[PDB]
Order: structure tokens, then sequence, then C-alpha cells
């Protein structure tokens, strides 16, 4: 019965057998003296096949969101890749969102298409559309909640149910609510996607991935995958992440909080004409997202009332949060889906509003975030 | 005009502008902020794309392999991976070799087969041999030389020029020589492909992988499935490597000077049944090994004439030597491919004899290492 | 006007100048070039002389603690050693506290007095006995509040008013409350001391000490000997201990809360016969520590009513709280002074009751903390 | 009767007991969960009193010195500093040499003598005035051989049977040297010191220190200042250090023949009016250095002669050798110790001529080297 807070810290991360030592050691290794052939350590050979700190990462990963396997990718990119090299061959199908992170719909459009994937992008946050998009060789269903940028809401349960009517997996790109707000495995998912770079990570300093699954063989064919294709996170990079999954629970706490205080200075201000956050009762899916969300997360997305030249001078003119790509790290970020994040989705079904401004909410002290913000918008 | 031993050192690391640093930086973030939207400062948008640490590493590379472009990944595997990612397509063929990495044999085998990519294993020592088995679907030609685990030999000109002929892409694995001893791009290569876990990082603590390439359009559809699928080295990670490639040439001058002694101490052992090193006059494409390669390397195989039984008993008694997977440390390591290695090609062209071991000669003092060898062939 | 929240994600961390790199790159050099002799780039020659990593650590300490000057050394004893060894000479005197940190009192008592410096071991809770202490040597009065096991509070701005009509320093170490809950400069501090060890690594994962000072000539005689001595920080250190503060605001808010929790389950426990905690109104000092602190911290001592034996079976007992020395991290901790952490006072006006038991209450979900500090304390 | 190349990489470095990783893991933690109060896992309980990467480190350097203990530091400095508070007290008296590296002359003279130690500075290469400056007071003669910027060379055996015979230590400061090179316990010295960010770490890129004794006494009130005074090696640093000791075998014969070839260059170059290199025939003290050193060293000094200007000149032309502070990198170095590392000597009996470059010959190409030199040398 222990905590999501307690596991974060110690599952995985019993001390060190040999010396107590509190922390992980950094096993910067590639190999494992054997005691006669085969005889092997504790179970280590080589450090593609398994490393111990990327053994602590993956078993934390798999206790936070409730799996039996948890495996780490040297970004959330290749956990992409390796999970559909695992679940697709050529001529299967694959179910995408209308609204997603560029390089999702550029792995499957422009890699994995060429490769015999057939695809198709559809309104996630509407079940009937979900459903009727099944084709016979639908193989995954993928979905983002909240969506990148848009932050459109998927009602998990629901799509994993028509999913598993038609023996398709029900894959959730969980990055941006995290282990902390929504736990997929737990209603009904198959498999968990993240980017370890953003909130798990947190500090904007490692760039990783990760898989999550509820059935043992998938685990292992992915796992077969990770050693095969060797897309792994390197030990230091996995123990950094670890490090900053210790204090998911408090970080995303205040990116909460400072999102919500936010978003009130965003709604009624006379430059915005839109703004996008699951926690407003007007927001498209906010019962659904209440549902299956803790809160409602730190990113926050709005449109400017005079366009994208608007759009582009707020985000020249912030001074505490930064222009930069990326999200969920303790610092503040902004920017332009259109022109920077989503530039690749110009002229799909996915491409953004140019108007439309994303914030990455960080844990500084409000009133200067809120401050930032007012001075940045004032024309 | 600058020596191999000069650009190991200073290619891709001058020191750093702003502080005058003389070691490259460790730049361990994911994200880079802009001056305006777009606005990037020295090319710099987001780590998976590009970070500056991987940036030095992968012009070093380039430098000391005379290529146009270098680029790191989290693994040999993955550069593998990402190379035929972008060169092939399902309804293409490989050709490979018929001694070969284990893992590459399982890529090719056991996940581009699933994909729709034959393949066949050739001898590569014999061009009438590759010249034959040209298909009209061949889009490539994948070479090691010396082959990993019996040290065979493959004319790198030659080979080329029959890949060139046949319009299809010749890949030198150049782990084993290193770019110290062997510059396949050179001698009409189009590709490079290192296991950086081997002599590049020299010290049996990084697992990487590393392309070079020729052409700048091949890099680019390259440097596209590095950043869409994401398998990058970290910083950390390149950084390590980095700091090994400064000791390449010294380290390897000496795991050629040590092997030539093992080589002594194992010919005529009564124990030993055969010897397998490229500089032994009487090796299988001994000539061609001394027209292509600076020396003859660090590695050494041999058969014992008990067998098997034998074989695993030598594999136990070494102290000096470290029963592990891998090669290129500084420090020695042995060990039974049939049972290790190459457990994974054991029913295929690729299986190795069961009386064979392998022995990574490392940088220890020479008589440590011939008094050990000497003590566990002792029966 | 800016929060401390905010000061700690972003002081002495401006993005990188040549790529953006949003976080301090790790500056893992020995040296820098020169444009010509003396010809100094970003004024670095040589890291322990200045290193740009532990430069933006230090700026970051210096604007937490509202000081002119931070200095980054090996250790908090380093710290401590560097400050005396550069304010003290042969003949001086020393006021150490009657309840202090094991290793302060070794080293004032062990080192410095065969260096020549005599010392006094006095109540700080009680300004008359402070006072009356002063002798026409004392250079220095050194204050720790909370104390060191037993929490015991001592008025700042009341000891900064005796120490400066004797013309002494006072010296505040900080450790136990940290910048976010204390800050000494702004009551009269001359030197503030941290072991970084604890709430500002907070990881439990580097050990390191800083310096902050309101006067820069006394911050010039400091850096003379941190150069001069070189009980430096290294850079990964340093980089390390800066990504720790970034979550100091959130961590603190939480060992707070949770601290608050475990001191309601400890009083009245019959288990239990005193509960030693700021917060509490009937604390010695409680009163000075509400005027001072912004809370009341995450250290937590109580005395068992069995005894010593009584306390060591507690110790051995928790299954959440690790036993092991040092405080401040993630994890809770749990120790016994007597014999662990303070073995080096026994036998001195130091010594620490045999029947206490210290918590590192950490950031664990509470109910897990209080559910296993009450299953250890059944007898 | 194992050599010292196979120390370098085994010695300390065990596999790992529970894994097999083949190298050292990074023990990144402060402390270490006892089993019961006092009961330690492996004999750790704080990193600042012992981590298990710090032992690997300071076991061999231990074994390649031929010590009983090794203990390892946050510099060369702070070695020295731990050393000097550890052998001396107020009423001491210290011979050193009178050509020294800088910061120990200003540690001696700027820090200790404040503390009532009185020193003399003597021209070690001359027995009979070491004898003659012995003093009732003596504790320690600190010698440095060769000397930094000159290379003089002292006797160690001959200046130990002073020492003793006064009861007084000998202190060699090895740095230049290296232990590959000169072993000074085994000579007779009571203490080793290093500074191992030159040749041990061997890339510019770690500060840090050791000491190794010979009296495990000794070592244990060494032991005892490094516990008190904190002034540790970290983890990593460690590490990284110990990395380089494996090539410190391969890197010091090239630095050693490179340097032999540099001073053929600079022998007899019209612009150059003295080398001052060991392995010169006519080099003060050379048969010194032939009986005490396996080879004379990378270091290489030279006077211009067209005075300071001159010097100054070639330092700001080499377009491969840097100009920066410090040595015994993979990189080539040159400074003017007069305006750069020696400054801090100027005024004091340990000035450096102003006509004096010193490089460090890395292990660059040769032909590079020489030319760059030529280059800069040319009016
Ligand atoms: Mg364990
Ligand atoms: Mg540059
Ligand atoms: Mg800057
Ligand atoms: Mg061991």
């Amino acid at each position: 019965y222990e905590g999501f807070e307690t596991l974060a810290i110690h599952a995985g991360q019993e001390a060190d057998a040999e010396t107590g030592a509190v922390v992980v050691p950094i096993y910067q290794t590639s190999t494992y003296r054997q005691d006669g052939v085969g005889g092997l350590r504790g179970g280590y050979e080589y450090s593609r096949t398994a490393n111990p700190t990327r053994t602590a990462l993956e078993e934390c990963l798999a206790a936070l969101e409730g799996g039996v396997r948890g495996l780490a990718f040297a970004s959330g990119m290749a956990a992409e890749d390796t999970l559909l090299r695992t679940i697709a061959r050529p001529g299967d199908h694959l179910i995408i969102p209308n609204d997603a992170y560029g390089g999702t719909f550029r792995l499957v459009s422009k890699v994995f298409e060429r490769w015999g994937v057939s695809w198709d992008a559809v309104d996630l946050s509407n079940p009937e559309a979900v459903r009727t998009a099944i084709r016979p060789e639908t193989v995954a269903i993928w979905v983002e909640t909240p969506t990148n940028p848009l932050l459109n809401i998927a009602d998990i349960a629901a799509l994993a149910d028509i999913a598993h009517a038609a023996d398709a997996l029900l894959v959730v790109d969980n990055t941006f609510a995290s282990p902390y707000l929504q736990r997929p495995l737990s209603l009904g998912a198959d498999v968990v996607v993240h980017s370890t770079t953003k909130y798990l990570g947190g500090h904007s300093d490692v760039v990783g991935g990760a898989l999550v699954v509820a059935d043992a063989e998938l685990g292992e064919r992915l796992a077969f995958h990770q050693n095969s294709m060797g897309a792994v996170a390197g030990p230091f990079d996995a123990w950094l992440t670890l490090r900053g999954i210790k204090t998911l629970g408090v970080r995303m706490d205040r990116h909460c909080a400072n999102a919500e205080r936010v978003v009130e200075a965003l709604v009624g201000h006379p430059e915005v004409a839109e703004v996008l956050y699951p926690g407003l009762p007007d927001h498209p899916g906010h019962k659904v997202a209440v549902d299956q969300m803790r809160a409602f997360g730190g990113m926050v997305s709005f449109r400017m009332r005079g366009g994208e030249e608007a759009a582009l001078r707020v985000c020249a003119k912030t001074k505490v949060f930064t222009l930069a790509e990326s999200l969920g790290g303790v610092e503040s970020l902004i920017e332009h889906p259109g022109k920077m994040t989503h530039a690749s989705t110009a002229g799909s079904l996915l491409e953004v509003p140019s108007d439309l401004v994303r914030l990455s909410v960080g844990i500084e002290t409000v009133d200067d975030l809120v401050n930032d913000l007012l001075q940045a918008l004032e024309p």
C-alpha cells in the first residue's frame, strides 16, 4: 500500500548490498566478469542487454505506472521507434492522434510509412471516430492525452475497450501528465510511452525515453528490440532521470498550482482570444480529465487575438519564461508551435494554429511568472 | 597535413570560445534558448537533433576516418539499425559476412528480415563469391575486416569496385581495426560503422556507436534518422568516448605489440591446434591485411586441441585476462564465442567452432599476460 | 524583486552565450587557453582558482543568501576549515555551540587547538552567556540554529550585536534551515556556512560545502584560501548541487509538512519521553524560531522512555526510514547520535543523551513514514 | 611480481562482487545504510570519511608507488595542505626547494608562515646545502625533482639519509615524473605528493591531489585530517583520475619520446640560448636523473636569446601547443612562467628567469609539434 512519492524514491532503489550506498551507483561499464563460461553475476553480461543503473530506472518506472516491466531508451523517440518496430510489420495500420508531438507524426509518416505501415490521424476525443477508423489491419491505437500542444483529452478506458474489441493494442504517450497525474495501464492501456526528457527527468538536462507494459510477453518482445536495435539509455543519463523522478510529486504539485494561476491571468486578458487548459470547466473533455487525472498539468496553450504576428512578439518578449523547445523542466519555457516544435506538421491534419503560444509553466515563484507574461502580452 | 594523433586530440575540439576551456564541456542539457522564434544560437535547438558535446565527437570521428560527416549513436547496434533503416526498404537485399558480430547477424536476420529485407551470408575474403552473390535488389555489401571472431580479411578496395558496379553501397564495420589501423573510406567504402564501446572509447566503460560517410547527401539522410528515430549518444557518454579517442594511437600501438608477443606464445604450444591473427604470414588474407592495415590489431583467436572442453577450461582459469564479453579495452578479456558472444549464430552459416577461444589482448605488462595464458593452457 | 524559487533556478544560470544551452554546462576541464600571455577568456585561467560551473553555483548561493560572494568547497568540513584558516591565527579564541555537528567540534578541538586557537562551548540560546564568554582574543562566534541534533535555537540578530560590539565575526552554519527557511546575513551575520551535502544538494548523492559573505574584502581573503589550500568543489559535484538547489523550495515545503505530521505521531506516544522540534510551542526558543525561520524544518529528534536500549531498537526496526548518517535528502533517514554522528563528542560539553533518536524526515508519502515509525516504536 | 601497467589497470580494481562490472562503479552517494547501529556494510559509513570509488583510486596509487596507504584530495594543493597541517605545528621549520610550483611556495610562505611555521628555500641539487640548512625545529624536507619549471634534479636517496639523520620526514612531490618514471618511497622518501591534475589524470579534465605513505601510522594521522578537514576528491573526479591512470605508461612513453625530439629541435636553434631537460648529458644532475628515473619526462624548458620580449612572442605564436597553465595532459601546452604560473614567486628566491618558456610536450604526432615550435621561434 506504499504511496507514489515513497515508490519514486525507493522502488528499484534498495541500498547497495556490498557497501550500503543509499543511492544507486552509476555503473559506467560496458561488460561484466563471469564466473566460468555463462556464470553470470547478478544476471549481468553486457550493458546494452542490461545495466544495473538502467535496471533501477526501469524497475522504478514499472512501479510508478503499475506495470510488470519498464524499458529505458536513448530518447522518447527511440522508445517510440522500438515500440513500433516490435508491434508492427509491413502491411499493418496505426491510428494516431489528430494533434500530437511533431516527432511522433514524423516517425510514423516519414519512416514507418516508407517501411509499409499505413496510418490515419483521428480525433481521439471522439470515441465514435476512433471505433469507426478501425481497419482489419489496425495493430494499435496511439493516444496522447492531454495532446501536444492543444491539450485535448481522450478517455483512456473507453479507447482501451475499442482497441481490445479489434484485437489491437492501446498505446498511451503519458509524457505530459506523468505517472503522478495519470496511470493509463490502470485504465486498460497495454503500453505507456514517456519522453523522460520532460517531467520525469524534470530539469531540462537529460534526453531519454521509456516504455512500461502490463503484459510480460510483450515486455520480452520489446526487450529483444531494446537489446537488438540498441537504442538504450546510458547509465549516467538513466541515473539523472531517476534522480529527477524522486521530486516528481513535489515538482508536479507546484507546476499544477502555478499553471492554475497563469490560466487565471490569461482568461479575459484583452489580447488573448482563447485559453487551452484541461482544468477549465469549458475545455473540451474537462469531465474526462477530472475522471482520469489527479490534476490538470503544467502545460498551458493560448491563442492571440492579433494572430501569428502577436504570438511571435509574446514569445520574444518574456524575460523569465525562456524561448526554447521542450517542456516539463523546473524552468518555465515558451514557444510558438507553428514555427518551432510543430513546423514538421505544417500541411498535414496535425497543423497547429499560427496564433498559438505554448507554455511549460515551471516552479519559479508564481508572481514572477504572472508578471513576466503580463508585460510580454502588453502591445 | 596534420597527423592522426594530433587530429584525435584537436579535431572538433578547439578551446571553448567564451572561457578558453581546453576540454569540450559536457553539455548536459536538453534544449537551447533562441533569440526570437527561430533565432538559433550556434545552430542548436534540441539535443536529440544536435548537442555540442556530441558534435565534437562526430567532427573528430569524421576527421579520423577522412569523411565529411560523423554521427554518434547510443550503441554500435543503434548505429547499424539507423544505417539499415535509412539505406534499405522492404524488398531490398543485403550481402553480409559469413563470420560477423552476433548482434549484426541478429539485427539483419531477426528484425530486418521480418520487415521485408532479404539477405545472404558470403565469404567476403573471396571477391568472386561477393561478385556472384549480387542480386538486382542488393542495396549494400556489409563488410567486417578483420571478422569477429575468426579475424578473416576482406579487400576493401576490391569489394568497393564490386559494390559500385552494382549501384550498391559498401559498408565497412571498422570496429576491430579502428581508424588508427584502417581507413575504409580512403579505399572506396561509402559508410564506416563503429562500436565505440570497443577500441575508440577504449576503457570498457561506455556503450556507443558511430557512422562516418564520404557523401554529404547520404550523411543528411542518416542524420534525419538519427533525429527522427532518436538513438543518439548522450553527451556524457559522447564525452568519455572522445576522451578515450585521445589515447587510441598509444593504446593501439601497445595492443598490437602485446598481441604479437601473445601470438608467439600460442604458436606451437602443444595444447593449441591453430592461431588466428592477421599478422601471421600463413593467415588467410595476410597480404591483403599488410596492404590495408597499419598493424594487425589486438585481437587473437585460437583453437584448443582438446576441443570445447579444453576451451571452456582455459576461459575459466585466466587470472589477468577477465572472462567477459566485449573487447578493445585497456584491460585484457577472454571469452568462448560458441557459448557467449556467438551463441546467437548457432545453427546458421555464421556458427563459430566450439573449440575456439577469443582474446582481446590489453595493455597490461606483456610478461604478465603471457604468463597468465601459459598457466591457463596447462592441462 | 525576484522570488526565492525563481532565483534558485535562474541566478548564476543565464543560458549559455554561444549555444543557448538552458542548463549550465559541466566544465570538466583543468585549464583554459589564453589569447597571448595573460589574455584571459572570460576571466578563467585554472580550475582550482575558478571554474565556470563552480562560479554558477557560487553566484546562485550568494543570491539565495543575499550575500556579495559565494565560495564552494569539497565538503562542509572543508568550507569550515578554509573559513577558520582565513579568520583565525595562533593565539585567537572561538566561541562555539554547546550542541553542534560532531565534525565542527572535532575540527576546532582536535586540529585548530593544536594550531594555537582556544575555544569555549557556550549555550547560544542564552544571549547573556554568549556576551559573558567574549574574551579579548575572541575572533568569532560560531552559531548553529537549529543545533545538530537537539534543534536548539539561537537569536541570530541578538548574537550579531554581541559579536560586533566585541569587533568579532558572527558565523552561522545554516545547513539545517537552508536559505529557503532562514537568511542569517539579513540578521547581521558576517558569514554563512553550509554543508551542501544536506538540503541544498538534497539527494544524498554529493558531498560539498559553501561559504557566503556580506563583505567583499572578507570574500577575497576567503577566496585566497580557497585557491591556495585548494579544497574546492569539483565541477560535476558543483553541477549536481546546483541541480538540487532548483527544487529546494518544493522539497523543503514537503519536509516541513511531513515533519509536522511526524511530530503529531510522536507527541504523547507512550514510548516517547520528549519530542524536540522548533515548531512545538513549548520547545525552547520557539518564539525566536517563529521570528527568524519561514518554517521549522525537516529534522525531528526525540528521547525514548526505555533509554539507550529502546533507542537502538527503534533505529534498527524502521523499514522506510534508512539507518545511516547524514540528513537533508529526499529519502528519510534515522540514526542514534550517541553511537553514530556524535560519538566524537562523547566526554565533552557536547555529549548527546544516549536515549535520543534523530530523524531526517524525507518527502515520501507521509502515511508511509508515520506508519513506519509507529511499528518501529512498538515494544 | 606484477608489472606497473598491469597494476595501473587492476590494483584496487577487482570486478564488482555483485554484478561483475569490470570498471569500478561511480558511487555518487553521501551515505550508507547500516545493519543495526554501527553495523557497517563493507566498512562504509559516510563519503567524506571513505567512498568506494575514492578507495579504488587510493589503493591503486598506493600500489603504483609501493606504499601502504593512498589518500585522494580535491586538488594537489589540498593534498599539500592536509600533509602540512598533519606533520607541522607552530614553531616548526620546513626546508623547501629553491625552484618549485608557485602554489607550494604560496601555501608555505603566505598561509603556513602566518600559522607559525618557519621555512628556508634551499638548492636541493646540493646535498651539502640541504644538510647544512637543517635546524633543530626542522620537521620535513620538501623535494620536487625534476623542479617546476627549471627541471633541476635532487638525489632522493641522499636527501632521505639527511632527513632521517635529523629525525625529519622526506616529502617528494612526484607530480612531474609520475610513479611510472620515479618511485620515491623505494629510495627512502616518507611521503609522496601528487597533483593528479597533471600526468596521472592525464587529460586536462580533472583537478585532484594525492598522498602515498610508507608508514601506516603516518597514514592514519593523514587520514584523520582527510576526514576532519574534508578536502576530499569527489567520486566522479576520482573515477576519471583512475581512468587516466590506466594509460599512464603508454602516455608517458610517448611524452618522453616526443620531448626528446623537441629537445633535438631546440638545441642549437639560433633563437634559443639554453635548453633545460634532464636527459641532456650536460644538464645539471643528469647522472642522478639516470640513477633514479626510468626516462626523463615530457617537460622541456628553454631560454630565448632575445629575452622576455622574444619569450612572450613564442608563447603567443604556437598553433598546436596551447597557451595555458597546467601540464601533463595528452594535449601540448606552452606558457611563460614569469607572468603565468610563477608570477607568485616574483621577488623571492624562487623567481624564474623572464626569458624562459615552459613546454608540456603532449602525445600529438611529433612532426606537428616540432613544426609548430619551429614556426613560433622564427623572428
Ligand atoms: Mg540491490
Ligand atoms: Mg568552439
Ligand atoms: Mg553566461
Ligand atoms: Mg570488490
